[PDB]
């Protein structure tokens, strides 16, 4: 139940930092994309993207953290050896006492395919839960 422990893909952005830097990355999201620590944080994870990539899914996001809300999409992802996988994706803005957006949770559900039905139902029922996890153990431990 520690931040370190929870094994499922996410990050933690910092908004007030200049391009909304990677300032934490999960052990699983490193073996899932292949990078290592010095190659990712303190960078924005656009690098994820690519050719396949669908840019208006990618605007949403872009709203979402422009507009400080929430957001759930799938889009398409490469791995650091340019493989292709379905992302199931989460942002998760991280308030503090008063409403002020500290941190932004990110969490990724790895798959072959786009999901439709009880299945993408399943998938954004998991990446929310995990979500809601991260944040009290990032909380829990005064992290950052
Ligand atoms: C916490 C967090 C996690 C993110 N995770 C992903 C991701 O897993 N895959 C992805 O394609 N974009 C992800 N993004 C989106 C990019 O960082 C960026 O916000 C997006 O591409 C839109 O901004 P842009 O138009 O400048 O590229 C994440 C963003 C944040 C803040």
């Amino acid at each position: 139940t520690t931040l370190e422990r929870i094994e499922k893909n996410f990050v933690i952005t910092d908004p007030r930092l200049p391009d909304n830097p990677i300032i934490f990355a999960s052990d699983s999201f490193l073996q899932l994309t292949e990078y290592s620590r010095e190659e990712i944080l303190g960078r924005n994870c656009r690098f994820l993207q690519g050719p396949e990539t669908d840019r208006a899914t990618v605007r949403k996001i872009r709203d979402a953290i422009d507009n400080q809300t929430e957001v759930t999409v799938q889009l398409i992802n490469y791995t650091k050896s340019g493989k292709k996988f379905w992302n199931v994706f989460h942002l998760q803005p991280m308030r503090d006492y008063k409403g002020d957006v500290q941190y932004f949770i990110g969490v990724q559900l790895d798959g072959t395919e786009r999901l439709h039905g009880a299945a993408e139902r399943e998938a954004v029922c998991l990446i929310k839960k995990t979500a809601f996890q991260i944040a009290e153990a990032a909380n829990d431990e005064n992290y950052f």
